[PDB]
């Protein structure tokens, strides 16, 4: 914890935004160890809630310091601060759906802060999220790689279903340090591991406790061409 | 090697169709451990070579049997045979391309059999691809997961480009055995590690050799809710 990235840091959130044209606000707070890859956070619905689709959908838009790093692989997110960083991305469902986010990541007093604008459209009205028949997300394997002075994530995402079945969704996202670019040491082409779990949910999800670990890596199959 | 998929086995391999309207046709033989998930193959232009698009592009078209699979995961295509399994795929490239493939796998006097039928279209005339300014893949994962009685995969890729950077492109892929859907054990939810990688090419690239290293296998980061 010698450092600005605390061995343990703890985390603000503020979202709002709308998804089919339904406005809604939601703020929260956690705390883990960016140095383990590990995450808790407990949100709640301060507005427009009970939120008319599922929360599972904004889960992935609630903290990029918080990934386990190894050997050769530099840390995009930890090597901005004190400034922070920023990122956007769009969200594809393949029933329709499509979100939005814009998100802020700065630190002030110590403590993370995360401000989120989103934007969700076109999510079936019969389907599982306006249903709100979503059961947590699957695993899932993020691809990154420098690409216009920022870093470049691609996702694949599964989202369970009621009945036993699975929703496909994936999404692109940037990063971009407000740092110099001549200033940290960029990454190249890695992998990011993610599990993103629901701890608690109550009041109609109105309130949502849930868990991330993610961790940095490459490949773990040998290269024929000597390659990482 | 007690069965019908052996410790080591031979492939044979038959592709033909078009790419921005060029016709080619490609012919191939290979063999590799089907349980180590190893492979490697030759293949040769027969037709339409020199290619006027890069050979890349074509890469994850020319084979599922060679997988290698731990305790948990049960094996779509090895359960398979003697009948054989197919799988159509659509690949979309960010700078406009789309490859859709269509391939049949059958297993004829002990060696693999494969027949593809490939259509690609809209690849940029100034795009890496076509001006075949293109350096190898790097590996990925595959996502997949039970759907309407067959496999579904979803991948997600970058090209490596003249220069330094990335070409993406992701697909989603549809597995179906020949075989009775009360007969194998259909696998779960889970992930395919993969590193495809070229070996060696001449001629103007109208021979190629590539090779393959694929590991079915769950997310590695331990689950809260006790979830694989």
């Amino acid at each position: 914890m010698n450092s600005l990235i605390k061995e343990n840091m703890r985390m603000m959130v503020v979202m709002e935004g709308s998804v089919n044209g339904y406005q809604f606000k939601c703020t929260g707070e956690g705390d883990g160890n960016p140095y383990m890859g590990t995450q808790t956070m407990r949100i709640k619905v301060v507005e427009g809630g009970p939120l008319p689709f599922a929360f599972d959908i904004l889960a992935t838009s609630f903290s990029k310091t918080f990934i386990k790093h190894t050997k050769g692989i530099p840390d995009f997110f930890k090597q901005s601060f004190p400034e922070g960083f920023t990122w956007e991305r769009v969200t594809r469902y393949e029933d329709g759906g499509v979100f939005t986010v814009m998100q802020d990541t700065s630190l002030e007093d110590g403590c993370l802060v995360y401000h989120a604008k989103v934007r969700g459209v076109n999510f079936p009205s019969n389907g599982a999220v306006m249903q709100k028949k979503t059961k947590g997300w699957e695993p899932s394997t993020e691809m990154l790689y420098p690409a216009d002075g920022g870093l470049r994530g691609y996702s694949q995402m599964a989202l369970n279903v009621d009945g036993g079945g699975y929703l496909s969704c994936s999404f692109e996202t940037t990063y971009r340090s407000k740092k110099t670019v001549e200033n940290f040491k960029m990454p190249g082409f890695h992998f990011v591991d993610h599990r993103l779990e629901r701890l608690e949910e109550s009041d109609k999800e109105m309130f949502v406790v849930q868990h991330e670990h993610a961790v940095a890596k490459f490949c773990d199959l040998p290269s024929k061409l000597g390659r990482l």
